């Protein structure tokens, strides 16, 4: 079979404000968007989005799709399933949450349908039990026999989906690439869970499929005027900022370098690469970050990127420097200008600042 | 992979009375019974259900399953699919239903759990549309995490499984139910099959859902007996499935003999025969209209049996609701009148007496 493109968009979430905090998402979102990369799909890794930036990527997400192209969707956070409903609990959600503030798989599916899709994947690594507080039972004018809708649940109905990876990413991650229906793929990755001591009685994946044909992840990419607006789109929404050498006063010249850590997650890293004999103590660190980004101003400057919460350890980076992640370029409105600072000793120690613009980095590219 | 045994229970539910009559359930129930047997299944086979009928009949099945026995259900009817349960409709359902008046799938699945059943696959033949009259919203009992349950539905959710001769499912499903595959692997061969099709693809998709962890296939071998006060019980309870009155000759004082034969159709559907003579007052229980009774050939009283598989023929439908023994009259006029009264016990599914639960 062919793909006449093959999207994915994959959303973890860990940072709940109302709702206790998780640790799988982060790892499992990271080898997901690798493994799909390998399989040639052009993929949207986001962290953490509030309920506003959920329903924009997801409504952005449908308007990429179309006739004949994959879309897989990945989401990895807290989740419940009510009557036969899943709905996926954004991290600004209240305490307790209701269908009003989380986002219905079902939604999402009939959307992608009225884009003609050629193969419709969820891979929902969420817990499906019941949610008490949810008064509204919501009855769609569900189904469009499209026969090509595939569904991997980390876990059964009523059960719970529990620097490592989930269950279900740890044997799913081992068959992503296999040249096999979609569904048979799924099956045997059911098959590995099953074997396995710790699942037992507790977890196993639930397929639901209506696929008609045998497509496969590792099916071909097939072009269109209309293919070259997302390519292009997607071509800017990657981009990272080049690595800058900072001159200062005293003679210690600074390198400031970044990596894609996520779509919406980023590292900024600060190295001394020229200290001239005199000068013993020195310490370079960044400052004065657009407040629209909120980050922790003591998770940057971190001694290992570990600290400040990434996926990336300090053998993953250039050696030797201080850290900070900017995990929310969703929120960035503006043109990301922040301060790096210069303290150095040779009594009193000196003081030395340089204002730093580094453009709308990745995400914050597409000016949404 | 190894079965303690295979088990499944069948039921076609075509003469509604309150509701549209169906066709294909008799072609389909007999066909899928004969291929389920050919895998060494112990079938129970049964068509035209009261709502106590299936419950009946569904307590009857449960007691034949086991830890390790690969149960199956399959049903072919008017069916509906409300908060993501499916309810079957039985032949007595008023107009309009309710759920406390048909028999719920995921009730009946919570209940082979229980038994701890190696394999737990649902074969569902009916339409998947809303029953708008049922205010009922689920509790629900989460169910145990099994791994081991198939789900095969005629069509997608919100669908109709409208029938065209076999319905679409069972003849895509008769081309390959006898493969050694994974039951799950069979289906999605099946769906393929049927979306391979010009006049069935875009109107009718199956739909598969399965939590099956284990190479586990309809095709797999039983296991030796099991010697236990269970497996003595489920036993003796199968023996006694399936008994057909044997052949008998009637003499009468004018001197004339007549052969009286019997024929399963289904576990509740035997016809009765006579060769030199018509047959008479059956139970009223049976509900025998003299009318469809004593015809020239098996079609005309209705039977998947056609004359080339065995007169006059008498087609018996009802052996669930035989709660007596079996007692008719073969009448003989001649040139004038005289009668000899026959009885035959409990044959097939009304020896196991399932009015017990
Ligand atoms: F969540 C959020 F950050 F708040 C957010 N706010 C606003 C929009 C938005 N859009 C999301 C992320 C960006 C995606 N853009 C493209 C473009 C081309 N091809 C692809 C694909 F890879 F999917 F094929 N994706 C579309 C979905 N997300």
């Amino acid at each position: 079979m062919l793909a006449k493109d093959k999207v994915a968009l994959l959303i973890g979430n860990m940072n709940y404000r109302e709702h206790p905090k998780l640790k799988a998402p982060l790892v499992d979102v990271y080898e997901l968007t690798n493994l799909l990369r390998q399989l040639d799909f052009k993929v949207v890794s986001l962290l953490d989005l509030t309920e506003y930036e959920m329903r924009n990527a997801v409504d952005e997400f449908l308007l990429l799709l179309d006739k004949g192209v994959y879309g897989l969707l990945y989401y990895a956070g807290h989740g419940y399933e009510n009557f036969g409903n899943s709905f996926m609990v954004p991290v600004d959600a209240p305490n307790p949450y209701r269908s009003e503030n989380c986002l219905c798989v079902q939604n999402i599916l009939k959307l992608m349908q009225e884009k003609e899709t050629g193969l419709n994947v969820f891979l929902l690594d969420m817990c499906r039990k019941r949610n008490d507080y949810d008064d509204t039972i919501p009855i769609l004018d569900a189904l469009k026999v499209t026969a090509n809708i595939v569904f991997g649940y980390a876990t059964c109905q009523g059960a719970e989906a529990f620097l490592a990876n989930g269950i279900f990413m740890k044997f799913l991650k081992d068959r992503l690439l296999e040249d096999k229906k979609i569904t048979v793929l799924l099956d045997e990755v059911a098959e590995d869970m099953g074997k396995c001591h710790l699942t037992k009685g507790k977890q196993a994946l639930e397929i639901r499929s209506s696929l008609s044909e045998k497509r496969a992840l590792t099916d071909p990419i097939q072009y269109s005027a209309e293919s070259l607006v997302r390519n292009l789109q997607w071509a800017k929404a990657h981009e990272l900022p080049e690595s800058m050498c900072l001159k200062f006063k005293c003679g210690v010249q600074i390198q400031l370098g970044f990596a894609a850590e996520f779509s919406n997650v980023m590292i900024i890293y600060t190295k001394i690469v020229y200290k001239p004999p005199e000068i013993i103590m020195c310490d370079a660190y960044v400052t004065d970050f657009p407040l629209d980004l909120d980050i922790d101003p003591k998770d940057a400057n971190k001694g290992t990127p570990e600290e400040t919460g990434s996926y990336l350890v300090s053998k993953d980076l250039p050696k030797a420097c201080l850290y900070t992640r900017l995990s929310s370029l969703q929120k960035l409105k503006e043109e990301l200008v922040f301060t790096v600072c210069l303290s150095y000793q040779y009594e009193d120690t000196v003081e030395d600042k340089q204002e730093v613009n580094v453009g709308k980095p990745l995400i914050a590219k597409l000016d949404m």
